[PDB]
């Protein structure tokens, strides 16, 4: 019975994957409020049983977009910092503000992630969800800034989590503002300034 | 008069929720509890308050105002000399309130969860934002803060003040939780300070 299981999980994981896709594209260009589950399904060329067999409801649907959004939101995040020619730990970390202030820019992530997420997903699923996609980069960028004395020798995860609380404020701010480009210009001088503050080199 | 009453039977219900729900939690304290502990009716209770969220939000108003009364009274009596002590002060000032058990409880778990992000959102800037802009300001004029629009530097230290606090209300271990946050907290303000 294995290519039986096995082709059934396939088709089901390709259904998933085109009502994500789907999802995803309209409620990025509209919001959440602005697009339904059967506008969604005709997108993704699936019927209505085939949406409900994978998604319990609209919420359902929308947590599976955010997974799929916050993947692509630190891989993209990992290729700025990989080409930004940083040659030290302290450049990584710059590199990493302004990748944040780019991605977090982009209106498909501003639309899912920083309007729609915190609202439907409710508080302790969008910090679960900002916990679980940020913590090891932020990690890892203090920690090799300590290996290479640019920072002082501390606790990594109480450095890590103040300054996740600062960078997803900055990037709220210029989310809800109503002229962008002037809040990211100013909001990007004040992260320069607290993370010049912190870092030797 | 009956103003005067419904404004005791107010005050009793808003006291025992605040007494309540600080120590457990909102999700485990219902409503009939509350009104046994305020020595107040159901039906009375429910003319004063459409449903559970509309206690807790009245709750939330008292114990933000007490947070940034006590807030104001630790800064004035920290002996602080210059802007840049007085925003030294208030970060001091904050992780002790905010280390209060109701504070922690009822604003840093419960209020988030219960008003919503939106909700909560209104409300914590509310409370913060006077203090912190006042504060912010008054170092930019002294020159100890690089000039700069103060919105922008007010909400980005609010986000990084307010996580230090969530972090802390987590922690397996408190106490050290809080030294090593204020350490960070310290360095990171003692960067952007002249
Ligand atoms: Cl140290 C550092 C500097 C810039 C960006 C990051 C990662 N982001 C943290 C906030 N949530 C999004 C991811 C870490
Ligand atoms: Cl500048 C400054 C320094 C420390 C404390 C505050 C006040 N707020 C208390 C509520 N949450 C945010 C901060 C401002």
């Amino acid at each position: 019975m294995e290519i039986k299981r096995r082709t059934q999980e396939e088709r089901s994981a390709a259904t998933r994957e085109a009502l994500i896709t789907g999802a995803r594209k309209l409620w990025g260009l509209r919001g959440y409020a602005e697009v339904g589950t059967p506008e969604i399904a005709t997108e993704a060329g699936v019927t209505r049983g085939a949406m409900y067999h994978q998604f319990a409801d609209k919420a359902a649907l929308f947590r599976d977009v955010v997974e799929v959004v916050e993947q692509d939101v630190m891989a993209r995040m990992a290729t700025l910092v990989a080409a930004s020619g940083a040659a030290t730990p302290a450049d990584a970390i710059r590199a990493a503000v302004d990748a944040w202030l780019e991605v977090s820019g982009d209106p498909e992530v501003r639309q899912l992630i920083l309007l729609d997420a915190p609202v439907v997903l409710g508080w302790a699923g969008f910090r679960d969800v900002a916990q679980r996609y940020s913590l090891g980069m932020t990690e890892q960028l203090i920690t090799e800034a300590i290996r290479a004395g640019q920072l002082a020798r501390q606790p990594v995860r109480p450095l890590a989590q103040v300054l996740i609380g600062a960078l997803d404020e900055a990037a709220m701010f210029i989310a809800t503002a109503d002229d962008p480009k002037r809040a990211r210009r100013e909001t990007r001088q004040v992260l320069r300034r607290l993370i010049d503050g912190m870092l030797n080199g």
